[PDB]
């Protein structure tokens, strides 16, 4: 099916009472005095792919006799599938889009737009003009340098951005600094005063600490009884992950040590990971980050380095490096037993447009991200729906046959997001580090590891082709999509759906408030609705169907949560995608109440043999 | 008496046991490997003294055939004081000179000295180099300039200086924000990330004016802000502020950036104030538009916060180095030693306007704010003692009639001397467009208490021409060097007689100090102790024997000759009520001070 069929479907299907709810609380763009500018998902997708069309001004392959004819079709496209809701890129681009723009532009009919409209959107983009998730900022080890971050902290958090650091750079705590005669506080202490300044910016972040810091214990138990409230937590492991699991098995010792600090000491590295899993298994931080994993296919290492993630994990980010992200709902692909590719490709092409799209009139709050950005135009193309798309085809989530799905549709999808960003550089220049990076100076280099899919090879014979023109150092991920999945009526990233029913209270203005029962869409539809009447009470109390009576077997095995799939099958999910994916993943490893912590040191261990770039696991934990 | 007579006198008495403990503790320098480079008092005069004389380097007065010698002498002078204990600075001057700087410049013999050492001194200070205790930076509207101000706190912090700013231009809390859906968190929320930031370096002071629509919530903040001392500000002219008290009348608390109005009774507000003061020692009071009335750079620059401890009015980016004459060192057969005393102060301002010259500071708008106007901290220490050896009362119209004499000759001498620098090394930057200058009978302080008054007129007059510094005069706490001198601190009484007071020893038998040193320690005043001579008792009154009016007014005699502020707690009996508080309010602004400390004993 052409993408314009498909589009067809769905770009007059409204959202439903619960996305508009959202929409009115937090993406309707609202005047000065609090009046609403939008008032339907129809004038954001208007105001978005107008301001994100505006970009093509700068393409250097358009004569001027062409220009506002190329930009209104690129407006019109963009504006059909975010209305359609077939892509949605992340929320900072739906809030900030055309803020500083006079409110004259950016709603009026395209027919009316001149060359003159655009290039004024252009002009008039304020500093609040922040379209971008992600954030990693360097902090290094002097008070000057920390309070520096803390100001950039607050200053990306303003304009609507999520900030991770590695915070490895700072001495131990109780080592000696020269000016003062003193003793260093160290990280965990510093990392307070980073979470009381966002703690007043907000009436998460992202903090990492390396496996062989001396502070790390202490790191490791920083948010046990809290005190980090805002920040996500992970171990670093710079090193080669084979090096950590050798070590482990071997039960080796790891030296803590620090190159500005006399502190050393010798730990067990199984009870390093005692402790995490402990940690992690009470209260679900801290997460592992694989810092040495993403390296090994980072096109800029060793020239440049990725020491942090952003706050939800799903992109390894260089210092003052920021990468924008929207996403694919691969649900609304399912036609007659299969995924639409014709219609997915065509997609993937303009989705990737888009996103390199909004790098062009993106406004960062600090130069050397600007400055970051133009050089190596990282994306996070990702999904939505997935979860959705299995129970559609009829395939168990906790299968070989849907991670063997998985691998292949990411693979389709890293071919095409790959082959356009050869296409883009060809047609608009090239990321300017594409020389420095691994792309050119080798033969063979994949930023992904594949080894599950038929696509491997095109996969290949794509990445060699773009030695010669590349837009972007790399261009996909699979975000956590809350909020954006939400709008768009589908499940979350490539998660399983968390409960196939739960009441979602509609307060009456006025009224009171109503209890509205919410049943997935893909199980009302496939599920006897006299079998739903029926077990409808149960399936909300017990959080599954599986000992729910009278329900067929294959509906059950079909229509899994979260919790009915055991922790590794999550686990090989995440690899399934990852093995396809140039950036890293949103993945929680749900485990049921019932595990112990040597079944979250099992998981940890079987990460380290897997493609896996980080961490994140407990029901009933917190 | 001569200065170099009174010199002889002090110089080779040692500090105390007390004293030598505080000096090792904090004060004596040490390597990086924790050695003791100095084990003496002598060991840190010598260094500073060397140090500030090295600012002579830059007098275009002297020939470089000359500068060797004029250096030495200052070099000399300066020792001998500091040795002698008659004027220390503040202490990070005493900390920070020679940081940088080879350990075989700073303490070797002044007559190896060359002018290429010297030169050498100079040359390498570095960045920690920072000799000053008082800093104001601004903390403008915006999450941009919240967050350096934070780091700027952090960097002063570093190097040893104390900071406040006034938090008024944060719109109040709920205020809209463009940026966000979010509401503004308001200033006291803020305020928070600067004390975390700070308890990570380690003492602030932290102001809100009285007609910011988030005022009661500043007046109870304390009531997680543990580094904040908190006054509430008064840009408006005292009388305003007093009238619209006894009028009953209303206070238009507003923001420019705020839809968020609101009235209340400047009666209430005030009760709210001296209640929690009254419980916990704070908001104080900080009369910043009094301030201003004596700011000689007024209206184009402007008076918007304290230091931590309130002496130093200071506007944005503006610091001030200090130091402080122990008077009670001064006391000769029954008087002042008018002659020895006239000469310190001339060597205490250049001393202090040297220290400007080789002082580095971290942030370049500091530096530049400094070189502009050149502002001096010069107090006393010792003056509770002074009182003790003239036999004076300190709660006695002639205690505060000899203060007032003694700050207007001291002003006198120390303005005098500005003159005389700016015609020897050149004139404040800011001069021209200063109030010296564009005025004529402007005067930095409202006197009214002296026959020194015509006299100091008429040499204000003489500073239209020539003046090296915007103002010149403090009274500090002076909790660490008067310690180090063995005096009183500042110009408070002293608080114990006995935890013994050494003009208590020099003047009672003993046999009766035998006997009663317990009684005294309990009790903790010589009042209510009976079989001590009634002149004993007059004489030798502590902080807590003096009632809050004499202590008001006791501010008031020095304030009237002080260009900057004055550091004075008012202490009141534990008995006193939240109605003894707001009269010492009203008092206070009725008198001349420029600001307000209440400490009820037992809070
Ligand atoms: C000054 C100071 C530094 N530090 C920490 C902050 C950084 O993690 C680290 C270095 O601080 P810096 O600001 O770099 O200290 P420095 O340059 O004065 O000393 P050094 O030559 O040893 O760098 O020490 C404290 O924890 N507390 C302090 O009071
Ligand atoms: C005001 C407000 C904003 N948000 C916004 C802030 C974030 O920009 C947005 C998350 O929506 P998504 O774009 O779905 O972000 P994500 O969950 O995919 O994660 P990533 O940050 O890695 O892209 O939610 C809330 O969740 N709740 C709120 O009350
Ligand atoms: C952004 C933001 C600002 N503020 C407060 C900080 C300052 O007191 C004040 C100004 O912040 P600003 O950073 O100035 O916000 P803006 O300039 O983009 O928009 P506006 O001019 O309308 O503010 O708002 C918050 O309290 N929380 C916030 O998240
Ligand atoms: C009284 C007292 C002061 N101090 C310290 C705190 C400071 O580090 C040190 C400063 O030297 P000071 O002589 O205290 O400076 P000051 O008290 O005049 O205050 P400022 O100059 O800021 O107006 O005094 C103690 O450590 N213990 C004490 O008992
Ligand atoms: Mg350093
Ligand atoms: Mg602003």
């Amino acid at each position: 099916m052409k993408l314009s069929d498909l589009i067809s479907r769905w770009i007059d299907v409204e959202p439903s009472k619960n996305a508009q709810i959202i929409l009115r609380d937090r993406y309707f763009m609202k005047d000065l005095d609090g009046n609403y500018l939008e008032t339907k998902w129809e004038d954001v997708a208007r105001r978005v792919a107008r301001v994100v069309a505006t970009a093509e001004l700068l393409n250097p392959s358009y004569k001027k006799n062409e220009k506002l004819d190329r930009i209104k079709e690129w407006e019109d496209i963009f504006f059909r599938v975010l209305k359609a809701r077939l892509f949605i890129p992340n929320s900072p681009t739906l809030f900030n889009a055309g803020l500083g723009v006079k409110h004259d532009l950016l709603w009026k009919p395209i027919d009316q737009m001149t060359l003159e409209d655009y290039e004024e959107i252009y002009r008039s983009r304020n500093h609040l003009h922040m379209l971008s998730a992600c954030f990693v900022v360097p902090v290094g080890d002097s008070i000057e340098e920390i309070f520096e971050a803390v100001k950039e902290y607050a200053l990306i958090t303003k304009v609507g951005g999520g900030v991770g650091s590695n915070f490895s750079e700072l001495r131990p705590k109780g080592s000696f600094v020269a000016g003062t005669h003193g003793k260093a506080s160290g990280p965990v202490s510093f990392m307070h005063v980073f979470n009381s300044a966002i703690s007043v910016v907000k009436q998460a972040l992202m903090g990492i600490l390396n496996i062989n810091h001396p502070d790390i214990e202490e790191f490791i138990d920083a948010k046990k009884e809290a005190v980090l409230n805002f920040f996500n937590l992970s171990v670093g492991f710079p090193m080669d992950k084979k090096e950590i699991l050798k070590l482990y098995e071997e039960d080796g010792e790891l030296e803590l040590s620090h190159p500005r600090s006399t502190i050393r000491k010798k730990v067990k590295i199984r009870e390093l990971f005692r402790k995490i899993a402990t940690n992690a298994w009470k209260s679900g931080d801290p997460g592992l980050a694989f810092l040495g994993e993403m390296n090994k296919y980072y096109p800029l290492y060793p020239h440049r380095k990725i020491n942090s993630t952003n706050p939800c994990g799903e992109i390894g980010l260089s210092d003052y490096e920021a990468c924008n992200l929207g996403s694919i709902d691969v649900a609304k692909f399912y036609n007659n037993g299969f995924v639409d590719l014709e219609a997915l490709q065509e997609l993937v092409q303009i989705a990737v447009r888009f996103l390199d799209n909004v790098i062009d009139v993106n406004v960062f709050p600090i130069d050397k991200i600007t400055k970051a950005v133009k050089e190596s135009r990282r994306l996070g193309l990702g999904i939505m729906g997935f979860a959705d798309l299995l129970y559609k085809l009829e395939i168990p989530y906790n299968s070989q046959e849907a991670r063997d799905f998985a691998a292949n549709l990411m693979a389709f999808i890293a071919l095409h997001a790959h082959r356009t960003s050869y296409e883009l550089g060809k047609e608009k220049g090239n990321f300017p580090l594409l020389e420095i990076s691994r792309y050119r100076t080798e033969d063979n280099f994949v930023p992904f590891a594949m080894g599950m899919s038929n696509y491997d090879d095109e996969i290949r014979e794509v990445m060699k082709m773009t030695k010669e023109f590349r837009r972007n150092v790399a261009l996909l991920t699979i975000a956590p999509t809350g909020s954006i999945s939400n709008i768009a009526d589908t499940s979350s990233g490539l998660e399983p759906n968390f409960l196939l029913a739960y009441t979602r209270f509609v307060t009456k203005e006025d009224g009171t408030k109503e209890p509205l029962l919410y049943v997935n869409q893909v199980l009302r539809e496939k599920l006897n609705p006299e079998i739903l009447k029926r077990i409808e009470k149960e399936l909300i109390e017990k959080g599954s169907l599986k000992d729910i009576p009278d329900v067929p077997e294959k509906i059950k095995k079909v229509f899994v949560v979260a919790l009915d799939i055991d922790p590794m099958d999550h686990l090989l999910m995440q690899d399934a995608f990852q093995r396809y994916v140039d950036n890293n993943i949103s993945k929680t490893i749900n485990m049921p109440q019932s595990a112990t912590v040597d079944d979250v040191l099992n998981v940890y261990l079987e990460a380290l043999r897997t493609n896996v770039r980080g961490i994140t696991v407990r029901d009933g934990s917190l």
